[PDB]
């Protein structure tokens, strides 16, 4: 018989460790299934205390609601001051006329009170209501947050381990300094989009997984651009003569009298323009004595920077993109046709008595072994 | 032909950007006016044209690029299989 | 009403041809992560601003 405790999992826990289990280089995912079991029977234990109150069982109950709310207030919050910033002067309207489902209606009628309020009161007030509204969702979100993880009670050291926690007091701190120093810092609040998504973080992904080398093809076209400058400095020294304007208290100007300036011009122009480093220089006549030096010297900065060093790094970029998404697949393949203890495949089960479909929910449940576990470690 | 101030009012500013930074191939430091290099802010103005050419124009455009070959190899993929 | 109402009638072309439905199908099948990307666009083009 199962224990009674057992019948405390949000389903949100079982789907963590159903998808988030690791095969070793065994080939068993039955070490890294073992190694949650205390976790879980921990916060099977806080969910149960959690029943004797009854106000923050109900605060910790409505995530999706306050993150819902924190995020749509961000972005409201945002666009609002990137329409109409700076606040100073306000014009009217007032024209000839003017300017089933629950939840649209809910957010028309909440739009419809915003409008009406910033068309009345005016935009600061408006703005700082709307800063408190959104610091009140968010100190009662982190509540509801630290509520349900219930990790306070093992001491502040896993309040500063963790980083779930200190992300949304970062976030919590952002949005107190965003309604009193200045407006602009509800910028910052977007890059909790990322955050909340989880196929940005798969695509953000895709450049975080091999940056060491991304990293170094910079560097080798760091070194390149480097080796340039200084060909260009021993050769082509009065030929960096670059347009500027000289704001009041057209004018050419030269560059590369100074290494370090050489270099700079070189990085900043050549490498940024798409036709490289032979569209800021001045260009030659065919009369010239170094006509064809300047020529092959355009050629291969273009040739060995332009169309290779940069096109590396976006193969880098692709390959690795495609990486992730060949392992997803092989991951995601195992996850469906195995069964998750035995690891038997599904072949196996063609015509033989029972099929694999009641294998994996009677026989080799996954659940039903923690809950022998849990018996187990609950029982004298 | 004269020139005109953009940057006045936050949205023409990011207009501006948004429509003549991300349009160019160089980034946002070619619609800019161009320094001297006796400008306090030389530096910073080099920093920022390449922070804004690095984190746009080269990883952005090619991150959405890189999304639509590997969709578009998916395709072929499942397509083989079946 | 217009001549140039006869323009829009050229979106049959995909309807009848089914390789070019598979190449759109390239952009519509992940279109999500592509407007997730834009709006990261955005963002940074925002803070840069
Ligand atoms: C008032 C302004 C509100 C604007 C829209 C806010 C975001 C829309 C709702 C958030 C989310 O649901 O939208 C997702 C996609 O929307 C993105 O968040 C786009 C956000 C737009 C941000 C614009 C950035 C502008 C830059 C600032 C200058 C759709 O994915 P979905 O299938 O529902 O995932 C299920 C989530 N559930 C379970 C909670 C429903
Ligand atoms: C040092 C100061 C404290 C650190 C502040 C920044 C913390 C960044 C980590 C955020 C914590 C968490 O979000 O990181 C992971 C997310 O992975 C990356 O760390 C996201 C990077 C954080 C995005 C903000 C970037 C700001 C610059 C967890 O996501 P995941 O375990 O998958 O499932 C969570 C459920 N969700 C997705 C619905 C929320
Ligand atoms: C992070 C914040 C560091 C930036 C601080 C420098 C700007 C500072 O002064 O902050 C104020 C507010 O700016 C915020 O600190 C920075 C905006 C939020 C940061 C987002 C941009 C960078 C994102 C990096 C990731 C603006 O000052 P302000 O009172 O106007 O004085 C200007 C003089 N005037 C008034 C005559 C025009
Ligand atoms: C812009 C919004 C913030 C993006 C910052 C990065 C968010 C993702 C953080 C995390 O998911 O990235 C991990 C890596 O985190 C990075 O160290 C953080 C560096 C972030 C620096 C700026 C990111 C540049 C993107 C533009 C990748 O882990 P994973 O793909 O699972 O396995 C790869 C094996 N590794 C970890 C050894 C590489
Ligand atoms: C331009 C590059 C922008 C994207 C690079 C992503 C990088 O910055 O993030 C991580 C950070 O990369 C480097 O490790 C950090 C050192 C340098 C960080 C400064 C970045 C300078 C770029 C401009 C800012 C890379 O992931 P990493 O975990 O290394 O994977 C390799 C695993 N190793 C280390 C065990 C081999
Ligand atoms: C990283 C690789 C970088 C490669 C960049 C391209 C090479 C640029 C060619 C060198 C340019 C210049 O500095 O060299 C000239 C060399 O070229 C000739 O001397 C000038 C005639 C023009 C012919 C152009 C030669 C192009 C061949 C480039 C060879 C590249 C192969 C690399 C060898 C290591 C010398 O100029 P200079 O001495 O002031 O003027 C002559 C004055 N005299 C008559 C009194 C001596
Ligand atoms: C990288 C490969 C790039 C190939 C370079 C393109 C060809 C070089 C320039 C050709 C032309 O511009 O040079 C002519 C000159 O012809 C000769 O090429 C110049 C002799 C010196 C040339 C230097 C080396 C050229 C070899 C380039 C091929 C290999 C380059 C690989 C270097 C790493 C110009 O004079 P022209 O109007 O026509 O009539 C000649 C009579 N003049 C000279 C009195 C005017
Ligand atoms: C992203 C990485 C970009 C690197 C920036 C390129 C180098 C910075 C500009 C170098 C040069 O232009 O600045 C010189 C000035 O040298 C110093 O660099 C200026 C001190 C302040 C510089 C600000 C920070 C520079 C550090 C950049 C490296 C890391 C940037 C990463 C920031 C996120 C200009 O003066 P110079 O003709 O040569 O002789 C000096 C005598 N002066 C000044 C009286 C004329
Ligand atoms: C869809 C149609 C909406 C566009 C209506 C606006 C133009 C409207 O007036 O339609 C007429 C016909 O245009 C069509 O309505 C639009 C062309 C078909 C739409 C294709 C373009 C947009 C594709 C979007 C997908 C053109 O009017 P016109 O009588 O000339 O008056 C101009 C004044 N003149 C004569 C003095 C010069
Ligand atoms: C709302 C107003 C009514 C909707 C008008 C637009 C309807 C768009 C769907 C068209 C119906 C059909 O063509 O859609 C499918 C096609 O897939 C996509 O929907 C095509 C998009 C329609 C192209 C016109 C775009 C106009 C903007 C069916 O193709 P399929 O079942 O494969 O086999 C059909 C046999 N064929 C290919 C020889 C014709
Ligand atoms: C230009 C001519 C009209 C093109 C419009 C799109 C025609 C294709 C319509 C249809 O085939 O696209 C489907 C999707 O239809 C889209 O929702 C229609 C949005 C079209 C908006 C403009 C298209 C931008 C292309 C430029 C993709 O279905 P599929 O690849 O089978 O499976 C992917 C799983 N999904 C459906 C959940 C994504
Ligand atoms: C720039 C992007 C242009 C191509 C994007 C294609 C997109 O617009 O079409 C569909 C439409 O994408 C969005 O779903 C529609 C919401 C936003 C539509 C407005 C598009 C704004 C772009 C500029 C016009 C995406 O397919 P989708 O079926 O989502 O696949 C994900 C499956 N989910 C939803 C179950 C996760
Ligand atoms: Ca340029
Ligand atoms: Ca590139
Ligand atoms: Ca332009
Ligand atoms: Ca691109
Ligand atoms: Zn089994």
């Amino acid at each position: 018989p199962v224990p009674s405790i057992c019948e405390f999992l949000t389903k949100e826990s079982k789907l963590r460790i159903y998808y988030t289990t690791e095969r070793d280089e065994q080939g068993s995912k039955i070490n890294d299934f073992f190694l949650r079991s205390e976790d879980l029977f921990n916060e099977m234990n806080w969910q149960k205390k959690l029943r004797a109150q009854p106000v923050l069982y109900w605060c910790a109950r409505n995530m999706s609601f306050w993150s819902s709310i924190s995020f749509n207030l961000a972005v409201l919050m945002n666009l609002l001051v990137a329409f109409f910033y700076p606040f100073k002067g306000v014009r009217g309207g007032t024209l000839e006329p003017h300017w089933l489902p629950k939840p649209h209606g809910i957010r028309a009628l909440i739009a419809s009170t915003i409008l009406r309020l910033i068309f009345s009161v005016g935009l600061q007030p408006t703005l700082f209501l709307l800063g408190a509204f959104n610091v009140c969702n968010k100190i009662i979100f982190l509540m509801s947050f630290v509520g349900n993880c219930g990790t306070f009670t093992r001491g502040y050291r896993a309040m500063v381990l963790d980083v779930e926690f200190l992300y949304h007091l970062l976030y919590l701190l952002i949005c107190a300094m965003g309604l009193f120093v200045h407006e602009f810092f509800y910028s910052l609040l977007l890059f909790d989009l990322v955050y909340r998504e989880e196929t940005l973080l798969n695509v953000i992904k895709s450049v975080t997984r091999n940056g060491r080398p991304i990293i170094l093809t910079a560097a080798l076209a760091l070194i390149l651009v480097y080796l340039f400058s200084i060909v260009g400095y021993l050769f082509f020294k009065d030929d960096f003569i670059l347009e500027v304007d000289r704001l009041p208290n057209q004018d050419k100007e030269h560059t590369c009298e100074t290494l370090l300036m050489c270099i700079v011009t070189v990085l900043s122009h050549g490498l940024r323009s798409g036709g490289g480093v032979g569209d800021v220089l001045r260009k030659p006549s065919k009369e010239e004595p170094l006509f064809a030096a300047r020529v092959i010297y355009d050629l291969l900065f273009f040739f060995m920077v332009i169309i290779i060093v940069l096109n590396l790094i976006f193969g880098v970029i692709i390959d690795t993109f495609a990486d992730l998404r060949s392992e997803k697949q092989k991951k995601e393949e195992i996850l469906k046709t195995t069964c998750f203890i035995c690891g038997l495949e599904r072949d196996k089960f063609d015509n033989k008595t029972v099929t694999f479909e009641e294998h994996i929910k009677e026989e080799h449940n996954m659940w039903h072994y923690l809950c022998f576990i849990v018996l187990v470690k609950v029982k004298d």
